[PDB]
């Protein structure tokens, strides 16, 4: 329900192989098709979430009306062949005056590894979070996750800090068991975060708006 447990699963060519360049495009799930395309992705990086968690986490955005609120899950798309490169899945939160962002679901896909999608990715949601009114980003990080959190500049989130939320986080967020709770502040986010993020991905070039839309 508000815990899960994080079980991951353990010869991968590169599909980038060639000289480029290779076309892509990010997206937000908002249709039955983009929802299934996704869930497969993550089913083939997780083993918990299964694939029921997968289907009540990955879900179409609120048909409600101001802010951005509830869920949403944005993918890239390798437009040479339709495959999905990488997805997340976050909740946006509003709080009292606490606005921010949880992240349950982050994976890169087969055969798209360390070629920087996942810094791309993880860039294009703070760019997002940003310019959409919220604070910080929190992961609960399994004791898998916190080296990749850490690299891409999460911190374990200060005592005092998480104790001004902690009642609504037991309570609303999505906590993974034995995890520590990791914190980006979106007002230490570089404004060219994105920017010199792609410019790391070789080969690749991006069509439409380059990050999140909702
Ligand atoms: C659901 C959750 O929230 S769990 C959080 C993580 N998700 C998962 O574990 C799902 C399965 N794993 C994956 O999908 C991938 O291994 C990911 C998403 C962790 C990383 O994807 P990649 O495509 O390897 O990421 P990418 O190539 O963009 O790497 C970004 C940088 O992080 C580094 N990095 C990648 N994985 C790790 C790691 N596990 N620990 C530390 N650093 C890492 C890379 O070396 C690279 O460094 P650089 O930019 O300084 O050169």
């Amino acid at each position: 329900l508000t815990y899960s447990q994080l079980v991951l699963r353990t010869d991968q060519y590169s599909k980038l192989s060639g000289d480029g360049p290779f076309p892509m495009a990010f997206g937000l799930v908002l249709s039955e098709e983009e929802r299934r395309e996704v869930i497969d992705l993550y089913s083939l990086q997780f083993q918990y979430p299964d694939q029921p968690e997968l289907q009540r986490l990955v879900i179409l955005p609120q048909t409600h009306s101001r802010r951005a609120k509830g869920s949403y899950t944005w993918y890239l798309r390798s437009l040479n062949t339709n495959e999905m490169v990488c997805a997340v899945t976050i909740m946006a939160h509003h709080y009292e005056t606490h606005h921010f962002v949880e992240v349950p679901l982050f994976a890169t896909g087969v055969g798209y590894k360390k070629h920087g999608f996942g810094r791309l990715m993880n860039a294009a949601l703070l760019q997002w979070c940003v310019e959409t009114g919220f604070e910080f980003v929190m992961i609960s990080a399994d004791v898998k996750a916190i080296p990749f959190w850490s690299h891409l500049g999460y911190k374990t989130m200060e005592k005092s800090e998480l104790t001004r939320i902690v009642f609504y986080y037991e309570h609303n967020c999505y906590k993974f068991k034995g995890a520590e709770v990791m914190i980006r502040y979106c007002r230490t986010w570089p404004t060219d975060g994105v920017k010199e993020a792609l410019a790391r991905v070789q080969k690749v070039i991006v069509s439409g708006h380059v990050g999140l839309m909702d």
